[PDB]
């Protein structure tokens, strides 16, 4: 039927030896009609604590009966001085409840960890030291299972873990009846501490499916990567060379119904919060799990976060606020080979991005964007969602960045003279020209001066080149109509100082 898993920690109660002596459950008539009536299971040795404790373990089947309903236990200890009853330090006869979820059980097998031996040979030191103690020895015992490498591997993990994290939010206590914890008034930070530098240890020497285990076990436990989040963005961060290999090794692990989007959204969004970099490798394995949709032709109308692929993260603040820039270029250019294999990564990375590197950005992955030349296009895409920075900047008559949209707009045309042929027709769409039309539009409306007449030209050749490419008479109409606009905002006043002997404006 029903298989139960017993594991008992010992601890100085008495320095004592591994099997020094034995220990034993016992159980009313509920765990089995055996109540009271022998020590219904003894617990046999397979594992040493150490470091002023020892550990037994016992497994009993008995039958499924108990599904849905709790059980008393308690446990007796063989000494060779007397057979001794533990005793919890309870504020208050008396039982302990053990319980076995009808729903947890895939493989029908329950696992009872969190078990302590309190008996009289203060009490904040037997749980906090107990449960680091028996935390780390299931996080070690449940990677045990990971030696093995396959789907049934990791769905029994992934079930076992579940088990103990069932007994481990509510490890219920008694008090006519049984429920959430009040013996501990649960305290944590002490104990999973510990067992976020225990994880990191024994995981720091497949990476990205131990970066995944990890990040399931942190989520779970309510863990965070606390201050150094970064390694574990490591471990998600594939050496691959192109899209087969690195979706092979994550498609098994993936594949369990789990929600990796949540874990890794909440990864992302912590790395950026507390503004760090590394968390943009990890990117290929969010975009995994999103499912995204195929970019639609009309794109500009999508929302960035859908573009971005980053649907559940507020990029904007990190773009914003983080400064050090040089690090988040240099650190793409390390990584450049998750480009390849991953075709949205180069729009999050360039959303991810302020202004005024876009264009290292482009030049940097120049070769990335003659590789695959559809790219090319989502740059006008961001753009357009940079418009609002851009009008921003354009209203402030800045030489520098006037000069920063105008090495945009100069990078944006030789990427498309310079790739006219190689842009697929499929990815091609009408709804392109809109993208310039509206970056067009925006930078008249913003451009108040004469001498800055080249940033209209350079973005009104880009609609041009669109055109050449291929609503695309409209799109020309719009074009032309902002142009006139801007020369008349301009040439506020007649053509020639009718004097004849100058130009109203030299550059007219």
């Amino acid at each position: 039927g029903v298989t139960v898993f017993f594991h008992a920690i010992i601890s100085l109660h008495f320095p004592f030896n591994p099997d020094l002596h034995k220990v034993f459950i016992r159980g009313g008539e509920e765990f089995g009609e055996s109540k009271w009536d022998s020590n219904i299971c003894e617990l046999h040795y397979t594992r040493d604590l150490g470091h002023d404790r020892v550990l037994v373990e016992g497994i009993v089947c008995i039958s499924k009966k108990h599904l849905d309903k709790y059980i008393p236990y308690k446990y007796v200890i063989y000494n060779g001085e007397s057979f001794e009853y533990e005793f919890i330090y309870k504020h208050q006869y008396v039982n302990r409840c053990l319980f076995i979820k009808s729903s947890l059980l895939g493989s029908g097998d329950w696992h009872q960890y969190y078990d302590i031996v309190y008996m009289k040979p203060g009490p904040r030191k037997d749980l906090v030291k107990g449960k680091q103690i028996a935390a780390a020895l299931m996080l070690d015992s449940t990677f045990s299972i990971l030696q093995t490498w396959d789907t049934i591997n990791l769905n029994s993990f992934f079930t076992q873990f579940e088990q103990f994290c069932f007994v481990l939010q509510q490890p219920m206590i008694y008090e006519g009846q049984a429920q959430l914890w009040t013996d501990l008034q649960y305290r944590e930070k002490e104990v999973k501490r510990y067992l976020w530098q225990h994880l990191k240890k024994h995981v720091v020497p497949s990476k990205l499916k131990t970066g995944l285990i990890v990040l399931f076990v942190v989520e779970k436990i309510e863990l965070l990567l606390e201050g150094s989040l970064d390694w574990l963005c490591h471990l998600l961060t594939s050496d691959a060379s192109s899209p087969d290999e690195f979706h092979r090794d994550l498609s098994h692990i993936l594949g369990i119904p789990q929600s990796w989007r949540l874990y890794l959204v909440n990864l992302c969004q912590r790395c950026m919060d507390t503004r760090t970099y590394t968390w943009l490798g990890a990117l290929p394995v969010l975009h995994c799990c999103m499912e995204l949709a195929p970019r639609h032709k009309d794109a500009w109308r999508q929302p960035e976060d859908t573009w971005a692929a980053l649907e559940g993260l507020s990029f904007s603040p990190f773009r914003e606020q983080m400064l050090d820039t040089s690090s988040l270029l240099q650190f793409m250019r390390e990584k450049q080979h998750l480009l390849s294999i991953d075709e949205p990564l180069f729009r999050s990375w360039f959303s991810l991005l302020p202004l005024s590197h876009l264009v290292m950005y482009m030049e940097n992955f120049i070769e990335h964007l003659g590789r695959f030349p559809a790219h090319i296009l989502d740059c006008l895409s961001g753009i357009y969602y940079r418009l609002p920075g851009l009008e921003q900047v354009l209203n402030t008559q800045d030489v520098q960045d006037v000069q920063n949209v105008q090495n945009i707009l100069e990078m944006l045309l030789r990427l498309l003279d310079t790739y006219r042929d190689k842009i697929p027709e499929e990815a091609l769409s009408p709804s392109y020209l809109t993208v310039c039309l509206k970056l067009h539009e925006a930078i008249c409306s913003s451009t108040k001066l004469l001498k800055f007449y080249e940033l209209p030209a350079l973005s009104a050749e880009i609609v041009c080149r669109m055109i050449r490419l291929l609503s695309v008479q409209t799109v020309f109409q719009g074009t032309l109509a902002a142009t006139k606009r801007w020369l008349r905002e301009v040439f506020t006043k007649n053509m020639l100082t009718s004097s004849g002997a100058s130009f109203t404006y030299v550059k007219e």
